RNA sequence: UUUUUU
């Protein structure tokens, strides 16, 4: 319990981040299939002028919508399909890791976030030490899906999220997509289930972190043999702005993925901005790397962001992790203004799969 | 994917 608390005004001086480094990559669908360094849903972007001046219904298909992630009965917070494309990329230099902290993007998104505006109950996680480094994952095993009717706003707001990504990407290249394909994507069924992310190597201060994250598809073209960040895309939807409160809510979601790119070193944002009918109007692109600048002719918020980064990851990294300190539990969460850390004894948790399972623990003691 | 007063 030492370092028990931190305040979430606390911030490092050192806005020093490294360069974040392609490791590994990974195809998922529900139903448990995992298929490491295997890119079967990276998804192309294409989204054509003449396409848009369809004027694109991101609330069509609703009611028919399969949401398989909804459907399913899996462990969303678990670190399996991410330790094993970890385990496959050391097992290539038969050597661990050199990091502090393994996780993924979207939990260490919503640590940085609830320091400026993010909901303090977004961080409730578990931290495992082991083998040195520190292991985080969301303590939920299912994500919270809207319950309301499918004609509800909270229900297409979640929804549109799919159809633009539906509407917005396909399958392979331009190049080698059937015309039929082309030309209905709005016909065809949203899904959720096919996910890809990559696993990458970055760093803040003196702390280095391996970060599994979710990509949306390729905006150019893909580099078969050579790390494809720069080529990545993140894909996003907002309500086209014409009044002052629109500004500053596109401010913060401009800030927020912001926060989701830079961690792990995509490079290209594109926004489709809708009405209030769910019509889609328009879409513009961003460099990640820009929003920092953009934001600066509105505030100072990037700069504080990767700051309190440094701080919660130094926070973090003084727990203990020598060798009498593996299989240690911590819950890590967010209330009164600080960030807290508590010691558990659960002996299920610590010695079950949920959190490291024993083929990884199994393949790090086959190397010391 | 949705929300986040920041
Ligand atoms: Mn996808
Ligand atoms: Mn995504
Ligand atoms: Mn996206």
């Amino acid at each position: 319990v030492f370092e028990s608390e931190l305040l979430l005004q606390r911030r490092l001086a050192t806005t020093a981040l490294k360069q974040p480094k392609e490791l590994g990559y990974y195809s998922t669908n529900v139903g448990g299939e995992l298929k490491v360094m295997d890119e079967s849903n990276l998804s192309y972007y294409y989204l054509p002028d003449a396409d848009i001046e369809k004027h694109i219904d991101l609330s069509a298909g609703a009611r028919k919508f399969q949401d398989e992630q909804a459907e399913a009965e899996d462990d969303t917070g678990s670190l399996h399909g991410l330790l094993q494309t970890l385990m496959e990329y050391e097992r290539r230099k038969s050597k661990k890791v050199n990091a502090d902290i393994i996780a993924f993007r979207g939990q260490v998104k919503r640590l940085i976030h609830c320091a400026f505006g993010g909901h303090a109950t977004d961080v409730d996680m578990y931290v495992m030490s082991f083998d040195g480094q520190l292991f985080i994952r969301a303590a939920r095993k299912k994500l919270e899906f809207p319950t309301s009717p499918r004609e509800s706003w909270a229900y297409l707001a979640y929804y549109s999220g799919y159809k633009f990504e539906r509407m917005a990407l396909l399958d392979r290249p331009v190049a080698e997509t059937p015309r039929e394909v082309l030309e209905s994507r709005g016909k065809q069924v949203v899904r959720n289930g096919p996910q890809y992310k990559t696993v990458v190597r970055t760093g803040v201060g003196e702390h280095k972190l391996v970060l599994g994250a979710e990509v949306d598809g390729i905006f150019d073209f893909r580099e078969p043999t050579g790390d494809n960040l720069k080529h990545y895309v993140e894909l996003k939807v907002a309500k086209k702005v014409q009044t002052l409160k629109d500004a500053t809510n596109f401010e913060q979601k401009l800030f927020s993925v912001w926060l989701q790119c830079f961690l792990v070193g995509i490079n290209r944002v594109i926004i489709g901005f809708r009405d209030e009918k769910f019509v889609l109007k328009s879409v513009e692109e961003f460099s990640t790397s820009e929003i920092p600048l953009l934001l600066k002719s509105t505030r100072n918020a990037c700069v504080d962001a990767i700051k309190w980064y440094g701080a919660l990851t130094k926070w973090l990294c003084e727990l203990p992790r020598g060798p009498e300190d593996d299989f240690k539990l911590y819950r890590l969460s967010c209330s009164r203004g600080a960030l807290h850390l508590r010691q558990l004894h659960d002996e299920d948790l610590a010695n079950g799969d949920d959190i490291i399972p024993g083929w990884f623990r199994e393949w790090r003691r086959s190397l010391s």
